[PDB]
RNA sequence: AAACUGGGAGACUUGAGUGCAGAAGAGGAGAGUGGAAUUCCAUGUGUAGCGGUGAAAUGCGUAGAUAUAUGGAGGAACACCA
């Protein structure tokens, strides 16, 4: 539906999880995953093979309304973001363009307390 | 008695200040202003999780969360320079 043919990826990656959405070149979502939607569960969910089925599982239902053009913009400073492209390109997509989306502050709010572990 | 310390009348320019000619600086007080990010709000797309740990649970979520796109509101601190 749609025939869209292009868009960009979303890869939001943290310590614990990690989230792909694939979007058209413009907001409104088409398909999304995430490790924790294919039955993993605590620690698992920030390996990169996560990241691997996660993007397989959102690819598989893009190319199901017609995608090849996609970007990719990472956020999450986490491990699996370079897996997740590597299962993004090798199941059909057209990746051309990465980019690095992490929010820097620029010296402006408090963070949490130093945990004593 | 008259070297030294004290007192009295003077004299001097090296200490101390002043004039003239220049230099650097997150020194202080007042008044405006900028961008990055966090939170909440509004609207579109969007399906079942998100978040968290050494592992879990409490918490939020099908009154449509998280994500994602555009617009507003407020506060505090000023990345690189260093």
């Amino acid at each position: 539906k749609k025939n869209i043919e292009s868009g960009v990826a979303h890869i939001h990656s943290t310590f614990n999880n990690t989230i792909v959405m694939i979007t058209d070149t413009h907001g409104n979502a088409l398909a999304w995953s995430s490790a924790g939607s294919l039955g993993f569960k605590g620690s698992k969910k920030s390996t990169p093979f996560a990241a691997q089925m996660a993007a397989e599982a959102a690819t598989k239902v893009a190319m199901e309304h017609g995608l090849k053009t996609v970007d990719v913009t990472v956020k999450g400073p986490g491990s699996g973001r370079e897996a997740a492209i590597r299962s993004l390109q090798a199941t059909g997509l057209e990746v051309t363009a990465i980019r690095d989306v992490t929010p820097v502050p620029h010296n402006g709010c408090r963070p949490p307390k130093r945990r004593r572990v």
